[PDB]
């Protein structure tokens, strides 16, 4: 038993991390097969940060201007190109540590592990959720750009995030591995509106199920509700609307606990309308929304999904 | 910026994880050089866990009773012996991925990363604190026994914990890698009292410094406190007493922020007495105590490992 924010083991990703330097600036790159991926603002200086012309800056560069180091071994760069906001440096050697992998663009509300890195060397690993407003709340210092987010299914690493910037609000923004930013953000040193955020309803319900499985049951009540009534409450409390697809995804947790999904929705409704009265759920004094139903099952391997 | 509960990169430890099966009992082992370390209760049957005579059970065991799988390959047990509560299986093949390592017995209040494993395969990684009462509040399901906890310093993995059991209360107990249990616990299926626990006061103060570094400052006040007077309030709220040694350890964080240690104590004194009034610190609605002063500096400094 127990329930803890749990990241994926990072070994497979560690072996892909390298250090990329262009003139002054160093950040991290991801070496897969014979291509290194890194944020394109590596080719930038503070003179250029408010409105970089990335096409012109890249024209001034040549293969040998990109210093790429995998641990202690220097890599030979044989080509470069820009795809959206990432650079792809072709190297003469395929990474012998390349895992089985895919590139994926995740949906808001999905979770992933981040391997925070500096100078191509790993520093730590933690779980993030892609907020509804397409930011993440991580731990990213100077030089952490190019650190990636990922999920592991058996033996395939699905890379879904590369870190590019911290907004003036202190939250974080980045791209998929094709270089496309999550959300409306751009790679320039400017104040940028992140949309209104909201709480990931389906994740709160999954975490309430995890709590019941772990023996925390005080919030269970004698009430039920409708999807429509619940969604009225959710909208009032800045929660994401709950769809039948969400109900469907919560099915296996409903089955293990025997608590109908709409009964749990009535429990959540009461928590939102009355607060938690100073009590806790799974060690937390607020309602947690960064565990997916998948995340919960992984840590409660008693429920039946297949 | 940003402060997150962060585990060490787990790659070096993943390469040492194997599966140990004895009869119908499978758990995890740690393969360093030509020895596989695992909990000795792997040799117990269901009906033997009330009061096993491990000496007699081990005598009855033969090398071929221990099936050890390392990925696709099964190792060949050529030796079996017992060191306190850990079983040591000599194998005819040394681990080529053995990292630089030490065995270390940690102190209550210190933190370490746990690599949760099942059937010899790493499942996830998270950060824990050894509680003052020598338990840990982890996330462990059946078969997780043998999962290890560790720290990394530079390039050396310091193994400090091996998981052995879940207490009937749902917290967790284990040994150092010499097989000595942390706390008053023994490896028999008995109800065992874990001592009264306390909050790690030095860690809470370290975490408050982390919040100030990340822009959370509302808790700060212009109140003064003596160490002795703060300890009167701490004892009322089941906080462990703060010593000069603790004050000294927080020095670097006091220097970085310009907030004297005892002034931070005055801040914590108010938070314990009046609570948080619904406000949060670093996203949390309660006081966090699983970050050491080192953890805070390490994170806010970007320290890496290679
Ligand atoms: C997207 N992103 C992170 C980005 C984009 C383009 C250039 C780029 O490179 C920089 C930006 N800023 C600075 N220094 C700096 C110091 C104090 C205040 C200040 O606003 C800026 N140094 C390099 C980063
Ligand atoms: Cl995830
Ligand atoms: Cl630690």
């Amino acid at each position: 038993s127990g329930f803890r924010k749990m990241a994926f083991p990072s070994g497979k990703v560690e072996g892909c991390m390298v250090q990329v330097t262009c003139g002054t600036t160093t950040l991290n790159g991801l070496w897969l097969d014979d291509v290194v991926y890194c944020p394109r603002h590596v080719i930038c200086t503070s003179e250029d940060m408010l409105n970089p012309n990335y096409e012109d800056l890249l024209i001034r560069k040549s293969n040998h201007n990109f210093l790429v180091q995998a641990g202690n071994v220097q890599l030979r760069v044989i080509g470069h190109s820009m795809q959206n906001c990432v650079l792809k440096l072709k190297v003469d050697t395929a990474n012998p540590k390349t895992p089985k992998y895919k590139f994926v663009r995740i949906q808001p509300g999905q979770t992933f592990s981040v391997l925070a890195c500096y100078n191509g060397s790993p520093s730590g690993v933690y779980q993030c959720a892609m907020r509804p407003n397409f930011t993440i709340k991580g731990s990213f210092l100077n030089g952490s750009c190019g650190s990636v987010g990922f999920n592991i299914d058996y033996d395939c690493v699905s890379f879904c995030y590369m870190h590019h910037m911290e907004l003036p609000t202190g939250v974080h923004a980045g791209t998929d591995l094709e270089g496309n930013f999550y959300g409306p953000f751009v790679d320039r040193q400017t104040a940028q509106a992140a949309g209104t955020d909201t709480t990931i309803t389906v994740n709160v319900l999954a975490w309430l199920y995890a709590a019941v499985i772990n023996g925390d049951r005080w919030f269970l009540n004698r009430f039920t509700t409708t999807l429509n009534d619940f969604n009225l409450v959710a909208m009032k409390y800045n929660y994401e609307p709950l769809t039948q697809d969400h109900v469907d995804i919560l099915g296996p947790l409903s089955a293990q606990t025997g608590i109908a999904v709409l009964d749990m929705c009535a429990s959540l409704k009461e928590l939102l309308q009355n607060g938690m009265n100073g009590r806790t759920i799974l060690g937390s004094a607020l309602l947690e929304d960064e565990f997916t139903p998948f995340d919960v099952v992984r840590q409660c391997s008693g429920v039946t999904f297949q």
